[PDB]
């Protein structure tokens, strides 16, 4: 699994200047990259019904982007949990950089060792982060009677639902899916939507219908991918031909299935009984 890591300059020849590893959100479809994944940063924010003075908890919070976001939009204090020690790093300069009397912390941990109250959480396609039950058991737990949560994630169909669309793709599909939670998110799972809502229900949670961002992964993909690309020696040469043929079999291998319908990213909400209407 550890042959799979790679170096944070691998990613930065094909990623924003963000460095943000998500679904961008294009509305207006004009925007660069850079001010999509800044407006899915918002789309994801504007859900919450924050209010100044509560925490916000980021549940794999990456280099520091949305709660930096968060601070400056919504004048809240923010706890980010990530397993990235550069990133730990990064997030704590990122919001020491602010300029505000917040209180905002970052935690190098998973969420199953987070225990203390918070008022709003986001989590925007937390790789790193079977432990579903105790994952939404947890977070409607330390959120307060008016707690909402937001989890983005990209999803997969159970395989009853892929072989409606003819068994030739769902195999196809299958063995890709493989690849993408063995080559490039080892160890990891893509639940599928129905998951994420029967998850959230059965902890008590109300769960309105689930956003797809479906043709903003395509264009996010195409453009990774075109940039990836772009950079082929220079990526090469940080790492191995072999990564980067990885990393193009991944980009255009998803917007190639997202294309025909046969992945998905939902954006969930998730309200506690005494949500805000």
């Amino acid at each position: 699994q550890a042959h799979y890591d790679v170096s944070d300059d691998f990613f930065a020849l094909f990623q924003d200047p963000t460095r943000t590893y998500s679904c961008a959100y294009f509305e207006p479809p004009e925007l660069t990259l850079e001010e999509a994944q800044y407006a899915k940063v918002d789309l994801n924010l504007d859900k919450l019904d924050l209010k100044p003075g509560m925490t916000l908890l980021d549940i794999g919070c990456g280099w520091g982007t949305t709660m930096r976001r968060a601070v400056e939009r919504f004048d809240v204090n923010v706890i980010g949990l990530t397993l990235s020690k550069n990133q730990h790093a990064r997030c704590e300069q990122v919001l020491a950089s602010i300029d505000t009397n917040r209180s905002r912390q970052v935690l190098l941990q998973g969420w199953e060792d987070f225990a203390e109250p918070v008022d709003r959480i986001v989590s925007i396609e937390a790789f790193e982060h079977e432990n579903y039950d105790d994952f939404f058991k947890r977070c409607f737990n330390i959120m307060p009677a008016d707690g909402r949560m937001t989890v983005q994630s990209s999803v997969s169909y159970h395989p009853y639902e892929m072989a409606a669309r003819g068994k030739k793709l769902s195999f196809e599909t299958a063995r890709f899916i493989k690849f993408i939670v063995t080559e490039i998110f080892p160890g990891g799972r893509l639940p599928s939507t129905e998951m994420m809502v029967e998850h959230g229900e059965k902890a008590g949670f109300t769960v309105p219908e689930p956003l797809s961002l479906r043709p903003h992964y395509i264009k996010t993909l195409r453009i990774w991918g075109d940039t990836l690309q772009s950079n082929k020696d220079k990526a090469i040469e940080v790492t191995s031909e072999e990564v980067y043929n990885r990393y193009m079999k991944y980009l255009r291998g998803c917007e190639h299935y997202f294309t025909d319908e046969m992945l998905d990213c939902s954006l969930v909400t998730y309200l506690k009984p005494g949500a805000a209407a």
